[PDB]
């Protein structure tokens, strides 16, 4: 994967509404800023039950968005990352509709998982209660197979039916996706929900030995087609570190809430500890298309004795600080549970979670860019977007608070803001200075400060992070200082917004 | 049960927001119209997960609404009906919080149902799929019993934890509810969701022989304390007919959609057929605090070969007519379109469901009042209320479209309307004429007309229903004509709105 900043975006929410328009925005307004792009599911349909993650036909681009020719065109200037939705598909797909109609007489019957598929002799309460969950309740819903009520395995929405990734039909489907991506000049594959892809009776059904076999087989299939594999693992931090050694890339989901903690309290110790133990073959982010992960730094969902990166009270305080910073907006978008420790994610834009503080935001992006891994910036974050309450009230989908539809006019309005110009300049700096392709090192005191250093062939760069220098939502004091050496000599930036870093 | 019209209301949604104010509205605005009152759950709290149906303390009135002394005061002028939420309680209850803390060491552990208490040797897919559900998804959710993750049985919201009605602690709780109602001068008890009250492995866990035993045992305890029992059962019509012989009262849940069908199509045969086979020990309604039930007249959900009162095509047409009559308002609140506990109940006010037709609405109430049983008028219906789209968009709770907050000023404004004055007078007629305490008989003229007759000691009354003479939402032609005899002789009302009936 090229060590350049990438953009994560929906083809329709950035520009006029198509892949062609999204491509135009990328080329005309973000040249040198975003050299690669992760286009969120643009298959048929992109507006179903889970904003593209419930495809009827994964191999067919939604005609309202464009064609595979548009993807092939974009590849000429940008490396493309696309999702391979390996765990499930829409109930409205031809394959599942065939099973609803014919039941056991359908050639697609072994393609889908039911309670009986995994538990043929039945299940105890322990068997079902032990299944790791990304959504509330049990992972089952009612569907009629040729008139007979069956409990189909659904990890996410009831509309997303889980496939048997080890069945002949299920595997054939996965390979059709891979073939289509390789044929359309895609460079990187994001294996969506792969952690749930293998069901093993008596286990958590998440990142188990059977899942490791699936991931290894999918990785092998990717390399023979010239595709690189990225896996997302929203879990207890140790499971993320464990699988990292077995794959090309993993997302760093621990960094986003640790920086929210650091900027809110002043403590850099958790960030220092994470820097030491974290997998370095990473894809770094602050925001994604989903909510801000809290289970990613907290204690394990199944076993409460295995503690997180920060104590349980600090995770509880992190969630309460986001709610306060957003003035209750994040509370209206996040579903209430038994405790803040039972929360999977907190729905809010990263900018709003920081109380719209420009200095804290540019600092968080700087630390993101300075830690080993290929950085990705989500489109709402690229334009330093605020919580979209208008869309949330319209759709009633919590994650829509962080999924605003940006017209070309609105993108241009936002590109005038000093924080957005600072981010574009910071991304350019990250893409141009050869220091990032060199050796990484870090120095720390106790708490207070942490300095990240990269030394390359013809350059060097050091970023100092001091959150104690400016606490509070209405702060104007810079918490990130930058020093670098290039062709023109030694340079400095004590304010990433007022004095953006430019490579000579 | 006194053969007088009763009002179904929330203590807070009729008046200033208290039991004292609700009592004042009943006495000063509805004197002689409503002689009884079903006060919807006013326990601690009334504004939780399911508008009072998730009590933390069922024996304690919510401090914001009033006290038990207020209920005792209301009893001097009105016969009171209160709910006995026998199937579940809030997770925030002192009993459940103790189980979360101590687990198996809690004295309240056998009081709550888990998957293991019903299925100790495990469960098959058929065992779990066979459990009757008003919507897809299994009746289970996760809770930690002293650190151990357990699957607690929840028939409704995940916050409403199902109790074991056969346990010693579960029965002790139910008796404390009955004792509190008896001591606070309540006359009637509505056993909410009693159909789900008994769980047995291998059965539907809904209206099974074990449930009949519970209903019978709860009835025995009611009469011993001077309380009458009304049971709420939303099911295939035959289950309502069967259980009716074992209780004091059942609701007539078939009449509300049969009248919508009769008023839209002009067909009275299904009303005639129902009049012949219906349980007469009924509590009649048009609207309730929930949505309009359609499965109450349709085919059985667990066995489609058992047909309803009207063919399944007519049930689909009934639902589509409501959607058309409400200009899509009900389509925005029903099932999948908003948050609902029942997928098939149509969320709309009865008045809006008829396209706000005054003649059809008054005719529907007239038929309701003329069929055997004690009539109940829901507060929104008492004020001929329209769909509250503003409260619906504010909460996203589907049933809120039929749960408008009426201030004293809005009540008085609605009391000026001819249709509301017509209903007030019709109910006064229903309470004052002794014909209703006498002999019931009916005649029918082949699918076009039906005449309901009551003959008492000093009077007689006949209501002719002929919906074919006035089809369409913009109808002005009366479809219910009344003839009666009293101390002053023979009288007529060929228009219940322009000439409301008044007893001499
Ligand atoms: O496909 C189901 C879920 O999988 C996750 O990996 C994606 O990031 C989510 O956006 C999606 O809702
Ligand atoms: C009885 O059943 C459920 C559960 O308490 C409640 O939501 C309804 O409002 C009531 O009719």
């Amino acid at each position: 994967m090229k060590n350049k900043v990438q953009l994560i975006t929906y083809a329709d929410r950035l520009g006029d509404g198509t892949i062609k328009s999204m491509t135009d925005i990328l080329r005309t307004r973000f040249d040198g800023v975003y050299d690669g792009v992760h286009i969120l599911p643009f298959f048929t349909p992109f507006d179903g039950a889970d904003a593209g993650f419930d495809p009827i036909d994964h191999t067919k681009v939604d005609e309202r968005l464009g064609s595979w020719d548009d993807v092939a065109e974009l590849s000429k200037t940008h490396n493309i990352m696309v999702d391979a939705i390996v765990n499930h598909m829409s109930w409205e797909s031809k394959q599942f509709q065939d099973v609803l109609a014919k039941g056991e007489e359908s050639e697609y019957y072994p393609m889908f998982l039911t309670m009986s598929s995994v538990f043929p002799n039945g299940a105890t309460e322990e068997d079902l209660a032990g299944i790791y969950r990304p959504r509330p309740g049990l992972p089952f819903t009612h569907y009629k197979f040729a008139g007979k009520t069956r409990l189909v395995w659904v990890s996410f929405t009831p509309q997303q039916v889980d496939i048997d990734t080890d069945s002949d039909k299920g595997w054939e489907y996965l390979m059709s996706i891979f073939d289509q991506m390789a044929a359309s000049h895609v460079s990187y594959i994001r294996l969506d929900a792969v952690g749930y892809g293998a069901k093993e009776a008596g286990t958590s059904c998440f990142m188990t030995p059977k899942t490791f076999k699936l991931i290894s087989r999918l990785r092998e299939e990717g390399v023979k087609r010239g595709l690189e594999i990225l896996i997302e693992v929203h879990s207890y931090y140790k499971k993320q570190v464990e699988i990292a050694s077995k794959v090309d890339r993993v997302y760093d989901f621990a960094l986003p809430p640790l920086l929210l903690h650091a900027l809110s309290t002043g403590h850099v110790e958790p960030v220092a500890h994470w820097t030491d133990i974290r997998p370095n073959n990473a894809v770094t982010v602050l925001d994604t298309h989903d909510g801000i992960g809290v289970i990613d730094i907290g204690s394990d969902q199944l076993d409460r004795s295995l503690k997180g990166l920060v104590p349980d009270e600090d995770v509880d305080n992190l969630v309460n600080t986001i709610h306060a910073n957003t003035h209750g907006e994040s509370q209206a978008a996040t579903g209430a549970a038994a405790s803040n420790l039972d929360l999977y994610q907190v729905n809010s834009t990263y900018y709003s979670a920081l109380g719209c503080n420009d200095q804290h935001y540019i600092a968080a992006r700087a630390v993101q860019f300075f830690l080993p891994g290929v950085p990705q910036v989500y489109y709402v974050g690229a334009l330093a977007g605020k919580n979209d309450m208008e869309l949330l009230r319209k759709t009633n989908n919590g994650r829509d608070i962080n999924r605003h539809y940006y017209s070309t006019a609105e993108i241009d309005e936002n590109l005038k803001r000093p924080v957005v110009k600072a981010l574009n300049a910071l991304a350019k700096f990250r893409n141009e200075l050869d220091a990032f392709d060199g050796t990484f090192s870090y120095t720390t005191d106790d708490d207070t400060s942490i300095s990240f250093t990269w030394r390359g062939e013809t350059s060097q760069a050091t970023l100092t992070f001091e959150p104690k220098r400016g606490l509070g939502v209405d702060n104007t004091t810079p918490v990130a200082m930058l020093e670098w050496e290039d062709s023109a000599g030694d340079h400095r930036s004590d304010d990433l917004i007022a004095n953006p870093p430019v490579v000579a």
